């Protein structure tokens, strides 16, 4: 009851007895805008009088305003305040849907169903609703039996996997720093505990994220634990139904945050966990120092995160590596690479004689060579005098300072990119015990974000977030109504106005050439510069596509109108970034290294060998588009389950819910639209034959029910369920929102 730990934090407090006096009021209020210049700051006014098609209400100041019934945003009766499934609301609109979230969010209730998907508002405070007792409660309990919780929808997916024998997937969407990553960990926590043993394999799967989070997450201005990479986690399942293995796919590692970090941002956690928290023997063994003494860590102006102990986190990272099985040496080799990368950044090239770079001080070069186990003179020549094939001859390129310091970074980014690729490979090798029968995918991705300087990585992220949103639209709006008409159910199509396939096409469109398609052309073009690229973009579709803007104010930028707003991307040096060039003498300098890992990085074809596209190597953009599209096809194979995560504010503060911010997310996520289709449509659908699965209250249910149509109708007829509430079609019976929930509860 109310004393339960679950009533305290998961269900709405029972209201005052004086509140009852108001909850029964016959009054009718309405949300309005005291300032029409701000269409997201509403206030509650009381409808005083109504004409045939108008309302008159008294503002909070007392002034009488007047509005048409068509444009009016009526307030639901306060009996709905706190309701769990928002499709049960009568007056359904942006103001009301947002108020129900203030109510719940103010009671530390962050989860709220709305239709078949789930909403999750980031609390930014540790809410004790993920303990073991919780997981035990939702084990078996139906979605309708329990309150909104990530465990609930994770169980619905699990039960839908067994009942229907179909693969599932939990698709979690949201803005940057909205709770995507945290909810995934909880989803993994639930599934593992529910379909585990009585375990090792289950313990191992849990310990994967701490590893990846150490090398994969970092501090952005939007989020102090930001996934700079995207991951799709399949939970393989046995024929019986228990977990048999797992597999992790990784995408878009922001591998240049290594060599550079924006002001107030931070490099990947793994580097700071080492310096602060490394053994005194490793410290001098790897020639380590303080964060402020390394050129790749002292530039951001920030080496410390609020309420985070890198020394303690360093413990956790290597605790997890032991559990999955990284050798005592394999771990030391990793730290060996990290130190080596830190030293590389401290190499200070200088114009010795003018013709090219000259490296006077070699203390940093050798400290990096010592760890990597490479001949420091081979590395020095491969960084500054690499060799190339001029025709068929062999020529050494006496690179200058700016061109030598870049090849340095090209190496650094290559190492870590491959290092990261190796970690996941070492993890999948121990988790892919077998190609299993069923599988549940979990999609944690780097989230839509807008920084002061937007670059290629941001485009590919937002392109992903955009592609993901349209997927939400296709299965909630387009495919849902096609099922109705596919069953001849007398449905009139509804255009909810949510479609971003235009912005997608602009980016990845092949014919006509999309943005990425031109970059590929310009990239291979030898004389292609940034001048030629940006001009080849404006001239192409400046005034030919409404999702594109050539700014009057910058010759190096272009705007794209995403589903979450317009992002002005900076084009500087995208050509090299899409080529991802790594000078070849560098690749040899390390292919002959004296370290196991470093050797496996540049000699294992799966990690070093970049695919080839006929004449030229495959580009980044071309590669990722193939990676993403491959993932999207895999998703279409499974029944999805959406979790729309929402960030309450842009300051990472708890109990500070900003109206303007939240509505922009709801407004563009289709949350409001997403309920209408659930409310005005028929969410639940089941084959007519599969419904008999026989309640011994005037029973006339033959298992082998010839003419299933009449067989099920008789049950519904006796059940005395409103026939309007359940229109049925050719092959399956369709139920309106919750109509089936009240039907299946009879058995229980
Ligand atoms: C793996 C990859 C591929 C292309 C990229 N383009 C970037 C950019 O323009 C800025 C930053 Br920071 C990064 Br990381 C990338 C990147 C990474
Ligand atoms: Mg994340």
């Amino acid at each position: 009851d109310r004393t339960s730990d679950y009533h305290k934090y998961l269900k709405v407090k029972q209201g005052d007895s004086d509140l009852f006096k108001l909850t029964v009021s016959d009054k009718r209020y309405i949300w309005y805008n005291p300032d029409p210049k701000e269409r997201d700051s509403y206030e509650c006014g009381e409808i005083v009088s109504e004409t045939s098609d108008s309302f008159t209400f008294k503002t909070v100041d007392g002034q009488d305003r007047q509005v048409k019934k068509d444009d009016a945003n009526q307030r639901n009766p306060i009996k709905f305040d706190g309701v769990e499934d928002m499709s049960e609301l009568s007056y359904l609109n942006e103001p009301a849907v947002f108020h129900n979230l203030r109510v719940r969010y103010n009671q530390d209730l962050i989860y709220t169903y709305s239709g078949l998907f789930l909403v999750a508002v980031n609390p930014f405070k540790r809410i004790p609703i993920y303990t073991q007792e919780m997981v035990d409660i939702f084990k078996g309990r139906r979605r309708n039996e329990v309150a909104p919780h990530i465990f609930a929808i994770s169980d619905v997916a699990y039960r839908s996997m067994l009942d229907d024998r179909q693969n599932q997937s939990l698709l979690i969407t949201g803005e940057s720093g909205a709770g995507k990553t945290e909810n995934t960990k909880k989803v993994i926590q639930y599934l593992a505990s529910v379909a585990g043993r009585n375990g090792v394999l289950e313990q191992q799967i849990l310990q994967a994220n701490p590893i990846l989070e150490a090398f994969g997450n970092a501090k952005t201005t939007r989020n102090n634990n930001s996934s700079r990479f995207g991951k799709f986690i399949e939970i393989q399942f046995n024929s019986a139904g228990f977990i048999s293995g797992a597999s992790i796919q990784s995408y878009l590692l922001e591998k240049s945050r290594v060599v550079f970090q924006s002001e107030t941002e931070r490099n990947y956690h793994i580097f700071y966990q080492l310096l602060a928290g490394a053994t005194a023997e490793e410290k001098k063994a790897l020639h380590l120092a303080g964060p402020e003494s390394f050129n790749y860590l002292n530039q951001s102006g920030c080496v410390d995160i609020k309420g985070v102990s890198d020394s303690e986190e360093f413990k956790i990272t290597r605790q997890a590596m032991d559990i999955v099985g990284f050798s005592q040496e394999e771990q030391m080799s990793i730290f060996k690479i990290i130190a080596g990368i830190l030293h590389l950044g401290n190499i200070k090239f200088e114009k010795g004689a003018g013709e090219g770079a000259v490296l006077k001080d070699k203390t940093a070069l050798n400290a990096a060579s010592t760890v990597f186990g490479v001949n420091p003179s081979v590395l020095e020549k491969a960084l500054m005098e690499p060799r190339i094939l001029a025709g068929r001859d062999l020529v050494a390129q006496h690179l200058n300072v700016e061109k030598s310091s870049s090849s340095r970074d090209a190496l650094v980014k290559a190492l870590y990119g491959r290092l990261f690729l190796w970690l996941v490979k070492k993890i999948n090798n121990v988790l892919c015990q077998e190609r299993k029968a069923y599988f549940i995918g979990v999609l944690d991705i780097s989230g839509f974000e807008i920084f002061k300087v937007n670059s290629f990585e941001q485009l590919c992220i937002n392109y992903t977030n955009e592609k993901l949103q349209q997927f939400f639209n296709h299965h909630m709006f387009k495919l849902e109504q096609e099922e109705y008409l596919k069953e001849k159910i007398n449905w009139t199509f509804i255009d909810f106005g949510l479609d971003s396939q235009a912005t997608i096409d602009l980016i990845d469109g092949r014919q006509p050439p999309g943005i990425l398609a031109l970059l590929d052309e310009q990239s291979v073009f030898p004389n292609a510069t940034d001048n030629t690229l940006i001009t080849k973009l404006h001239s192409h579709f400046s005034k030919k596509n409404a999702k594109y803007e050539e700014p009057r104010f910058s010759k190096t930028e272009f705007g794209v109108t995403h589903y979450a707003g317009q992002v002005m991307y900076e084009i500087q040096d995208w050509l090299e970034k899409n080529k991802d060039p790594l000078q070849q003498d560098l690749e040899l300098c390390f292919k002959d290294s004296s370290d196991n890992v470093v050797t496996k990085l540049f000699n294992d074809p799966n990690i070093a060998s970049r695919a080839k596209k006929g004449a030229n190597f495959i580009t980044v953009a071309a590669q990722y588009k193939e990676q993403l599209a491959s993932l999207m096809a895999t998703l279409e194979t499974t029944n999805p389950h959406f979790v729309r995560c929402i960030i309450p504010n842009n300051k990472q503060l708890p109990a500070k819910l900003e109206d303007k911010v939240v509505l922009d997310q709801l407004r563009c996520n289709g949350v409001l639209e997403g309920i209408r289709i659930t409310r005005k449509g028929f969410p639940n659908r089941i084959i007519y034959a599969d419904f008999v699965k026989y309640y011994l209250l005037a029973p006339n249910v033959p298992r082998d029910a010839e003419d299933s149509q009449k067989a099920t109708d008789a049950v519904l007829k006796h059940l005395n369920i409103d026939p309007e509430q359940y229109r049925f079609g050719i092959t399956k019976i369709f139920f309106r929102a919750g109509q089936l929930a009240r039907i299946e509860e009879a058995r229980e």
